[PDB]
């Protein structure tokens, strides 16, 4: 009776929770839609991500959190722009902060796999996965470009 869910951290993931009597709601800011089992907000359209501005694709139909939540800089067509890292939308679309999605389904953090889903950020090089991040090894003779992330 007393008791208003919202006044917990956790309830409602990316999401604004409204108290109900016996349970409560989560409002999903624009882009965002609930998840299956109602405990956070999701975005689960599906884009391509780009290095700036939208130009220098790196991946294609990733989802904006993927993006994002990466290395991007703006994501989907038309055009939209990463939020930046200081930023509440980001907090939202971010919840785990750099590094990390949440799962579509489940809401639950995981580790991007800036290889699979972001080939981009190491055209012509090997692409090595790793916790909240990825390494890059130019082959022998070519190195890497921080700026477009191609190697040379």
């Amino acid at each position: 009776t007393d008791v208003n869910e919202c006044l917990d951290p956790t309830t409602c993931i990316s999401g604004n929770c409204v108290n109900t009597p016996g349970s409560y709601i989560c409002d999903c800011p624009p882009d965002f839609e609930l998840n299956p089992t109602r405990v956070g907000c999701v975005d689960t359209r599906s884009g391509n991500c780009y290095l700036d501005i939208c130009s220098n694709e790196i991946g294609v139909g990733v989802s904006k959190a993927s993006c994002c939540c990466s290395l991007g800089k703006a994501w989907g067509t038309p055009c939209e722009m990463c939020p930046a890292v200081n930023t509440s939308e980001y907090k939202i679309l971010c919840p785990g902060g750099e590094g990390f999605r949440p799962n579509p389904i489940t809401v639950i953090l995981e580790d991007i796999d800036e290889c699979q889903e972001l080939p981009g950020l190491c055209q012509g090089g090997k692409c090595i996965n790793t916790f909240g991040s990825f390494q890059c090894r130019c082959p022998t003779g070519y190195y890497l470009n921080e700026d477009t992330r191609v190697c040379d």
